[PDB]
């Protein structure tokens, strides 16, 4: 196992964890630190701050990391453009 | 019918066209101008230049409008972050 957080990529951790669904449909491997962040639903806030792709929810203005598999399940693409939190879209 | 391009929204056009799949699974209505842009695969280049969400393909650096239903079918979310054109990912 290797942690699938590119900025991390450790092979040693006190405990392995699971992350997002891969394009294979299988579930990514994360180290204890990165996996804890993912479970907290703050993976992209913690690791992808500098990256391109951030938009704002159309209703609450929460920052949403688009074009990113790690946040895919929490972002709704809206019918006429833009994105919403799963809360605010549904 | 009303063109589902928010910057447009006309109700009069010489010819109606179809756009992206809606979250209902049905297919959006676009006027002749916006629909032509969509068929050309340059809708987001033509209308969403100023918007947030643009990333670069991990391999060819093409600009890809993420968090956007109009480009959803042309963008692959990669297993470890970032995006690729359908060409470069597959
Ligand atoms: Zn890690
Ligand atoms: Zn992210
Ligand atoms: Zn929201
Ligand atoms: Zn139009
Ligand atoms: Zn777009
Ligand atoms: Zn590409």
């Amino acid at each position: 196992k290797m942690c699938m957080n590119a900025s991390c990529g450790t092979t040693s951790t006190v405990e392995w964890k699971k992350g997002w669904p891969l394009r294979s449909g299988l579930l990514a491997d994360l180290c204890y630190r990165c996996g804890s962040a993912y479970e907290s639903s703050l993976f992209c806030e913690q690791f992808h701050k500098d990256q391109s792709g951030w938009r704002e929810c159309y209703l609450c203005s929460k920052r949403l990391h688009c074009g990113c598999i790690a946040s895919k399940v929490t972002i709704e693409l809206m019918d006429y453009g833009g994105v919403g939190c799963s809360t605010c879209a549904c």
